[PDB]
């Protein structure tokens, strides 16, 4: 209904917006740096007034799938072209959209990176890499992204996935599904709400997704998840507005379940045919809400020629101090760096 | 009457009190926003006013808002102490009887600068169970009840305790706002200091080794459910949680013991009700002082004062705060409401 809330910006307010991320970027070195994520919630109540009550109104809709904040200023021409890995995505040019997507995230929460995942930058970068077509990952192309609730598998998993879109020139939809739980049947609600499912960390957190010399150690936490899963629900919290937790590709029913294994094949089904497209265009901003929907991308053809589909991405969490068990210190934003 | 703000150390806690004093300027600045929002919206925690509450937030004082902001992310924080802000004790008139007599017209504008200053840490939340489902609540002393062991008491120690510590929903923050308190009142406040308790304490403390009861508070559904199990079938819970360099606390001085038959857990929780009773130090706060404790570092209680019962008594408003308002949506009536136990 108000399930996708959009703002259009006003050519002011874009403007507004980009003066604010060029101010960041002129006083600090990385969109991560820990003296700008120290002072970013403050700084992120400068973003023009109207976006940040539309902003306040997604953040406490418990129904919401997604914010998306439309006409953000993008310089193509400054830009240049579309790295081709993620590995050299951190440049120069880039660096005023890092700074905005962290803005409009601390109006959200707190922003979190994993250890596992691209080295343990909290901005990341969504691109297409060249032998990665058909993988699993957000790097992939040819291949659907299969969808996923992001780091289903953690506790400590966002509330809330941020999209920046910095290009997209044949429009490759982003895709997005709820659940309905009056749709599959208060039999199936009541199998997913029992913490009888496994859910493994996916690809991406696996070394052959990060640099050669990152710690073994970091990756102590993901192994575990994958050879032993704890027993955990799909489904948590009020009936009227549940939570959603499964990734299409790293869920299965607890052996010997065909109860659970039944309800998992008929909710992957389900959620394959409810999924719809919003599709990010360049300047365009989307926050996931994480606890109601799962997302993924649509099959597309990558021309590996530096005009390819590009975004930044960020995790966003509700409560930075819940997490402080994975964090290595107080203000430090890696889970699984502890 | 400059701009200032500080750490305060208590033992070992080097940052135990982040202390903010306002200007004359921000103090005005903060009065008139609160005053502003007092004339547009119904109450402190309408419906209305709580959609907006986060975002009207950034318009305080920026300075302010850089310290609390500080204090937020700060996990080793016991108390954010705000001073200076501008109270009217002629307008403001006496300090009800009774706190069903207390949400007046003349202290609307306290409610709601309590509400903005709060919405810097997070989201506000009430209970059912307290004040009428209330979010800005009344702290003052009831005739009757001064042998009470509920914030209305006056001659009796409001025993120490993290708030609502029974709870999955207990609040991150406690706020405070002080109207007025002429003999100087102090809140008492405790944290652990791991450095003075036994390692082997405190890795039984880690334990799910302990039942954490409601105070009778609570107690009247499917919420009301879980509260008679909570009294009757209790869980066992942890009384330290989280990592080894910055845990969490959640006890209760008269509703903790350990599970049956675990002597040692009995042990490791009367060392500990031993060493916050012999760590308890005063936070006082003068008429438009505001408090945060970090309910998840401390527990905090009261200790005995003498109330006249003619208007002049110590009075505070006094809030809940989240850090995660969804996660708690089982026990809310609908979306946007904020009284746990209401549906
Ligand atoms: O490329 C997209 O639109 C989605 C990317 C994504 O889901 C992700 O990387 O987590
Ligand atoms: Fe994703």
């Amino acid at each position: 209904m108000t399930a996708i809330r959009e703002i259009r910006l006003s050519e002011p307010e874009s403007a507004q917006a980009a003066l604010l991320a060029l101010e960041c970027a002129q006083r600090y070195a990385e969109p991560d740096s820990a003296d700008f994520l120290a002072d970013a919630a403050v700084l992120a109540h400068d973003l023009p007034r109207a976006v940040r009550r539309e902003v306040e109104r997604a953040r406490l809709d418990d129904r919401l799938h997604a914010l998306v904040v439309r006409g953000n200023d993008v310089d193509q021409d400054a830009l240049g072209p579309t790295p081709p890995h993620w590995r050299q995505a951190r440049t120069a040019a880039s660096r005023r959209y890092g700074f905005l997507l962290v803005l409009y995230a601390s109006l959200l929460g707190d922003v979190v990176g994993w250890a596992t995942q691209q080295d343990g930058r909290v901005v990341t970068d969504v691109l297409p890499i060249e032998g990665q077509e058909d993988s699993l990952v957000s790097s992939s192309s040819s291949v659907e992204l299969g969808w996923h609730t992001e780091d289903a598998f953690s506790p400590y998993r966002a509330d809330y996935v941020g999209l920046f879109s910095l290009r997209n020139p044949d429009s490759v939809a982003t895709t997005v599904a709820g659940l309905d739980p009056d749709l599959v049947g208060p039999a199936v609600v009541d199998v997913l709400f029992g913490e009888r499912f496994h859910i493994r960390p996916d690809n991406s957190h696996l070394p052959t997704h990060n640099s050669g010399g990152r710690l073994s150690d970091y990756f102590a936490g993901i192994v575990e998840a994958v050879e032993n899963p704890r027993a955990v629900s799909i489904l948590r919290g009020h009936r009227d507005a549940p939570q959603l937790c499964v990734d299409s590709d790293f869920t299965t029913a607890v052996d010997g379940d065909a109860e659970a294994a039944g309800a998992l094949d008929t909710l992957i089904k389900h959620l394959g045919g409810a999924l719809y497209e919003v599709v990010l265009g360049p300047g365009d901003v989307a926050f996931l809400d994480n606890r109601n929907v799962v997302h993924g991308r649509r099959p597309f053809r990558a021309r590996f020629d530096g005009t390819d589909r590009w975004l930044k991405r960020i995790n966003v969490t509700a409560d930075l101090r819940k997490s402080r068990a994975a964090r290595r210190d107080a203000q430090a934003r890696v889970l699984g760096e502890a």
